[PDB]
């Protein structure tokens, strides 16, 4: 059903759930070499092997981002249709999210296995600045740090190949030109298959940020998408191979 070889979006249905895929090179200014994304109905995988790569942004850190996600990207004012997202944060009762990936690079590859979310003040915004927040969860790095600093560690449950684990969570907070939060588990895994509800995030990510001059009312902002894909690069990456595969996907959203 669905392929690209060049960045790009495509909405896609899995097991009955409508998707979005996007080859995102968001902070490439130019590359030379190959990139292949490609969903066959069962699965989702991703392929580069690229050189001759330059940031747009070198102050951004990290050169792309190719994903796949559920709702609507404020960034890119797309959804696919039949979507349940957006949704004010108040009304999630729960937000699971069951995935299986396994990832390979090159060893000295700034990379990482990211999911993350856009709140945003207004349903359809088509950005995001102060006043909303970006919240990233980080189930795998390589030689890759989240931005700004961090804070506090939170233990948030997670079902690891089927078995409840507790895991370690770094928070990173930076207050850029809209908030960022980044929950990076502490124990990375490269290969697996992980359950967890996006929930246990959100009120985290609440406590953390409720003293903040600029987020104002939390609960109230729209969780407008579940984006899930790996970062990699930085400014001093010139060539990048690496690649992953996703399988045995669901959600199951609760208002
Ligand atoms: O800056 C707009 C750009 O953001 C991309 O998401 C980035 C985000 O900017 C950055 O703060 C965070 O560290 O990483 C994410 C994912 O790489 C978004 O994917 C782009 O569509 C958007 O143009």
């Amino acid at each position: 059903m669905v392929l690209m070889t060049k960045p790009g979006t495509s909405d896609f249905v899995w097991n009955g759930i409508p998707l979005s895929m996007e080859l995102n090179l968001w902070n490439i200014k130019e590359y030379s070499g190959s990139v292949a994304m490609k969903f066959d109905g069962e699965k989702i995988t991703f392929d580069a092997d690229i050189q001759n790569l330059s940031p747009k942004e070198p102050e951004r850190g990290v050169l792309g981002y190719p994903e796949f996600y559920y709702g609507y990207k404020p960034w890119e004012n797309h959804t696919a249709e039949g979507s349940k997202l957006p949704v004010p944060v108040s009304s999630m009762k729960s937000f699971s999210v069951e995935v299986s990936f396994d990832i390979h690079h090159e060893p000295s590859l700034p990379l990482n296995f990211a999911m993350e979310t856009w709140l945003t003040r207004e349903k359809y915004q088509t950005e995001a600045s102060i006043g909303d927040v970006e919240i990233m969860v980080w189930f795998y790095f390589n030689n890759l740090t989240p931005g700004g600093e961090k804070i506090e560690e939170f233990t948030i449950p997670f079902v690891l190949n089927g078995e409840s684990v507790e895991g370690t969570w770094e928070l990173w907070l930076a207050e850029w030109g809209w908030d960022y939060l980044a929950f990076r588990l502490k124990d990375p895994v490269k290969k697996g298959r992980v359950k967890f509800d996006v929930r246990h995030f959100l009120d985290a990510a609440g406590k953390a940020l409720s003293s903040s001059a600029r987020v104002k009312d939390f609960e109230d902002l729209y969780f407008t998408v579940w984006e899930i894909g790996t970062e990699f690069g930085s400014p001093e990456t010139k060539s990048a191979q690496f690649g992953w595969k996703f399988e045995n996907f669901s959600i199951d959203l609760e208002v």
